[PDB]
C-alpha cells in the first residue's frame, strides 16, 4: 500500500491537501442546517477517496465508515472552524450561532459542541493535528462493526489498523517536531484520542435527537 | 497527583471491585422479562461496589459530590461493559456476565436490540484476546473510562476540569511505563497506548446504544449511594 510507506510529514501534505473548502450557507434552522450538510457532505465523500489508505478498502467497506463516521467529521470540521469564537458555532462564515438560538429546536448538542471548541482552544489545537484526527474518526469509527468474518474482512480490518498506526506516528512526529518532550508527546496523543470519545457521544446524541444517508452513499462512492 | 507509575497501579488493582454472581437458579429457558430481571439484579448489586472502586481512583474523591456523581451517572453502563468484555476474554464466542451466567450469541435474542449490543461486546472481547490486553492495562483504561465520559459536560469548575486532566495525564504516564517495563519499543509503546483509547470510543457508542435500547423498551440514584457511601461502616 502507498499509505503505509508515507512519512509524517507526507501523510500530513497529503492530508492538507485534500481538506475541503469551508463551505457559505444558502443567501428556518434545520432547512439551512440540512442545506449545508448536504452540500458538505459531496465534499465529504471526495474527501474520504483521498485519505491515504482509504480506496484500498472494498465500496461496501468504505461505505460502512462513512455511514459511522460522517454525523462526528461534519461535527469535528464544525468545532475547528468556531475555536477561535468563544461562546459560539461558525456553521459558516455567514451563519455564526450563539447558545441562544440552539434553543429553536439543539441547545444540549449546542453546548457539548461549544465545550468540545474551548478544549481544542485551550490545547492550542493545530491544523496539522485536526486533519489527523479527522482521518482517525473515518477509519475507526465503522472499524469495530465491520459484519463479515472472510479471509478479505480480517485483511480489510489489519489493514485500518495499519494505517491508525501510521497516524499515530504522524501526531508523534508532529509533536516532536515542535519540541514537546516525551511524556509530554504521549500525554497529548492521549488527550487529542480521548476527545474523540466525547465526539462519538455527541453523535449519537445527535442522531438520538434526530429520530441521514442510507448504505445513498454507495452510489455516491 | 504526587504518586509514581508504580504506585497509581497498585492503587488500581488494590481497588478492584469483586466479582458477584447472578441470582441462583432463575427458570431457564429465559424470556424476555426473566433475562431482563437477571441482569438488572446484577447490575444493580455491581454498582454498589462500583461507587467503593470509584472512591478509591485517585482523584476522584477530590471533586465535589455533585462532579463524583455526574462522572458517575456519565461512566456507569461503560465501566460495566467493559468489566463484562475482560471477563469474556478468555471465552471466545461467549459474554461472561457471572461465573453462573455464561451466555453464547443466540440468548442475546432473548431480548429485542440486545444481540446488536451482544455482537458488539464479542467483537470488543476478540479485540482485547488478539492485542494480550493485561490486568494493569484494563484497571487504567477502566479508571480513565471514569475520569474522562463526563469531563466535557460539567466558573471558577475550570480547577475540577484541570485537575481531572492532570489525573488522566498520570494514568497516560502510568500506562506507557507498563509498556515500557514489558519491553516495547517508543513506536509500539504509542501504537498500543492509541489502539487501546480508539477502543474507548467504541465503548461510549455500545453504552450510548445500550441507552438507545433501553428507552426503545438515575443521578438521583448514584447521589443517595454516593451519600450514603460516607454512612457505611
Ligand atoms: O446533532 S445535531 O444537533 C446536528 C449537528 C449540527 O446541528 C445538526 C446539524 C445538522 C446536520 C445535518 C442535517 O441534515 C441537519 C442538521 C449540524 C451540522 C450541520 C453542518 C455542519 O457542518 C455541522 C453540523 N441534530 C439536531 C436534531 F437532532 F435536533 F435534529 C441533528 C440533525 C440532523 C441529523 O441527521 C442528526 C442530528
Ligand atoms: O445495553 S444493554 O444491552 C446492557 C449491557 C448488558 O446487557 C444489558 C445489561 C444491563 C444493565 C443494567 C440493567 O439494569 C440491566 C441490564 C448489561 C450488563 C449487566 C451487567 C454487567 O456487569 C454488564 C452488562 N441494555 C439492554 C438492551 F440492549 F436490551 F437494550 C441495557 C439495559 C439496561 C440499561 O439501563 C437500565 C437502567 C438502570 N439504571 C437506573 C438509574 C441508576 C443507574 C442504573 C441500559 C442498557
Ligand atoms: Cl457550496
Amino acid at each position: 500500500s502507498l499509505a503505509l510507506s508515507l512519512t509524517a510529514d507526507q501523510m500530513v501534505s497529503a492530508l492538507l491537501d485534500a481538506e475541503p473548502p469551508i463551505l457559505y450557507s444558502e443567501y428556518s434552522m434545520m432547512g439551512l442546517l440540512t442545506n449545508l450538510a448536504d452540500r458538505e457532505l459531496v465534499h465529504m465523500i471526495n474527501w474520504a477517496k483521498r485519505v491515504p489508505g482509504f480506496v484500498d478498502l472494498t465500496s461496501h467497506d468504505q461505505v460502512h465508515l462513512l455511514e459511522c463516521a460522517w454525523l462526528e467529521i461534519l461535527m469535528i470540521g464544525l468545532v475547528w472552524r468556531s475555536m477561535e469564537h468563544p461562546g459560539k458555532l461558525l456553521f459558516a462564515p455567514n451563519l455564526l450561532l450563539d447558545r441562544n438560538q440552539g434553543k429553536c429546536v439543539m441547545v444540549e448538542i449546542f453546548d457539548m459542541l461549544l465545550a468540545t471548541s474551548s478544549r481544542f482552544r485551550m490545547m492550542n489545537l493545530q491544523g496539522e493535528e485536526f486533519v489527523c484526527l479527522k482521518s482517525i474518526i473515518l477509519l475507526n469509527s465503522g472499524v469495530y462493526t465491520f459484519l463479515s468474518s472472510t479471509l478479505k474482512s480480517l485483511e480489510e480490518k489489519d489493514h485500518i489498523h495499519r494505517v491508525l498506526d501510521k497516524i499515530t506516528d504522524t501526531l508523534i512526529h508532529l509533536m516532536a517536531k515542535a519540541g514537546l518532550t516525551l511524556q509530554q508527546q504521549h500525554q497529548r496523543l492521549a488527550q487529542l484520542l480521548l476527545i474523540l470519545s466525547h465526539i462519538r457521544h455527541m453523535s449519537n446524541k445527535g442522531m438520538e435527537h434526530l429520530y441521514v444517508p442510507s448504505y445513498l452513499l454507495l452510489e455516491m462512492l
